[PDB]
């Protein structure tokens, strides 16, 4: 059957995105338009019959009651063909950023507490938490120790979850969240645990639809930063635990060489009582270089819905 | 800045699909593959932003939560651009379709109460209600009347509010839904009222997508329609109330000539009597011609899901 070309079907296609109509908001007209028209194309080209284009309907309702669209997204590639994007247009402008930017994912929340220099990061909830020194310097665009730069991290528990979507309730506020604004040397240091990698809600329609993709929806053990400071663009990246069997697998594909750090243990007194831990504990240190504003304005920052506490 | 033609990025869209991956559904991955090219080529061409992107992944979450994406569907022609497919391909094989069908639209509910020859669709529920006596006559494929086929009927009342789907909740389970046997004259008759157009849920995602587009979410009065019997295939149609103002300006776009109805009305007290009402109200007379099977199958019947109770 090909009826896609025909008159009919065009102009139905604009008349369905209101391209005829009056009011409304013509950019938003401009890409339903071309999504409707590669998508009863698409239709066409796959002879997609009535029963497919329903069990696809009723996967999307089942998406979003699930609040699983910013889940699908990153594990279809586009937070990181975004990124893509975004490296190519500083390649383009002789942006030569440092420290590699990778996706945000959708569990940040506004709102931590900040404090300067060092924070714990726990509450210690997790019976299972290995006791982690996270520390580095932030260097502005010249290569220089940044003091007063923010640096936001968060990350999850042992059992894969983070604070605000934790599937088990547990967690107080704000667990394994903290805004640290960098010291004299622009250095930061914080207490927290090891994360553990995790995948996705495993009865979820993002899992479903990964299965018959053949595809895991399991991420590697990572920490997730935000760095912004004054002259500079906010700074989105995260590092990996190395050694993690999903380190170069990750089914968001966020990993990226010069972001894989090793986690070194220590479990001699003196490294112990020096750090004043209680016993033995990880070690990871992690530098972060940032770029300048480009003609005065942030091109890369992104403006999207997070929760806010 | 053009990323999606390079090797990287067609390389990461096989690998996001599962191409290589030697388990899951290949047909599915033909899809997903398929569909992902045309959107990661789009948010290209368009130059869609991440502020843009977030918003629309935004949208999907609500349009599920609020399990609308089978009302948004038939307002983006979807609907019936899957029957103008059928339309097509039943003609290729030469079949003459004397009541063309359309759209089914997302409020049918199975388990509505059965009977022969004749049914009371309201339970008087309804104050504003107009008595409608809707009866017609089922034609097998050779125009001969045929019995025992199972006519299934559903519509809103004067607000506009289809049971199990009313938000007052003031309606009983099936109201105004009923399948109504032929009569060994192979006809079928009801006495219910006249349904109201209606709307999207003003608040709805729908709604507001629509706004965008300048557009509106109403569709005329119409009157749903299921007929199915041995030997033939099912027929999925509607009848429109004729005079209604969105009669062709459905944001469904369903309307089609040959299902547009006049509404007759009767107030001679010799008709109020001869059809045992309490006084004027309106007629409708509808005849329905099945196609037969094609060597016993039926090769445009649609499996989706639908609310049973
Ligand atoms: C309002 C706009 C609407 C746009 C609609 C989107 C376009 C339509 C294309 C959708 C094509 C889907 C076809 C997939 C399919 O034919 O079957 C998909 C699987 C089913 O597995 P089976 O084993 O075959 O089920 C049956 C088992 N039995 C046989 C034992 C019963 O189920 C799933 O949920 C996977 C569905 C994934 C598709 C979602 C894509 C969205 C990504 C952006
Ligand atoms: C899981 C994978 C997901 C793949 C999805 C890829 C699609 C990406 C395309 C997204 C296009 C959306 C961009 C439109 C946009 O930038 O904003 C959309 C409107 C907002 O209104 P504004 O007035 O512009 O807000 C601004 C007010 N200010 C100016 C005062 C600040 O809101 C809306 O809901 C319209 C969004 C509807 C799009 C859904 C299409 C799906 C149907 C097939
Ligand atoms: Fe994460
Ligand atoms: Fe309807
Ligand atoms: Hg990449
Ligand atoms: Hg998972
Ligand atoms: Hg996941
Ligand atoms: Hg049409
Ligand atoms: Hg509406
Ligand atoms: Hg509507």
């Amino acid at each position: 059957v090909k009826i896609f070309n025909t008159q009919d079907v065009q102009d139905f296609l604009r008349v369905a995105s209101g391209l005829e109509q009056e009011g409304g908001n013509p950019r938003v007209k401009q890409i339903i338009h071309r999504v409707l028209s590669d998508l009863y194309k698409a239709i066409e080209d796959l002879n997609i019959t009535s029963d497919e284009y329903w069990a696809g309907v009723a996967y999307l309702n089942q998406l979003g009651a699930n609040q699983e669209a910013g889940l699908l997204s990153p594990g279809l590639g586009f937070d990181h063909y975004l990124d893509m994007r975004m490296d190519a247009e500083d390649a383009a402008l002789g942006i030569e950023n440092a420290t590699p930017r990778t996706i945000e994912g959708p569990l940040y929340v506004a709102g931590a507490p900040e404090s300067v220099g060092y924070a714990r990061m726990d509450d210690g909830s997790d019976p299972n938490g290995h006791t982690l020194i996270l520390h580095g310097t932030i260097f502005d665009a010249d290569g220089k120790p940044l003091p007063n730069a923010k640096v936001e991290i968060w990350h999850a528990n042992t059992k894969g979850f983070y604070s605000h979507f934790d599937p088990t309730g547990e967690q107080q506020a704000f667990n394994m969240r903290r805004s640290i604004i960098t010291d004299e040397n622009g250095q930061y240091r914080v207490r927290t645990i090891l994360p553990a990698g995790y995948g996705c809600p495993p009865e979820g329609p993002t899992q479903q639809l990964l299965n018959q993709l053949g595809r895991h929806g399991n991420r590697p053990a990572h920490i997730h930063y935000f760095v912004s400071a004054d002259g500079h663009r906010k700074l989105t990246t995260q590092i990996n635990v190395a050694g993690d069997p999903y380190t170069y697998d990750d089914f968001a594909y966020a990993t990226r060489e010069g972001l894989v750090v090793d986690a070194v243990e220590h479990t001699d007194p003196e490294a112990i009582k020096a750090n004043d831990v209680e016993g033995p504990f990880a070690e990871m240190v992690f530098d972060l270089k940032l770029t300048r504003l480009v003609d005065g304005v942030d091109n890369q920052v992104v403006d999207r819905p997070r929760l806010a506490v």
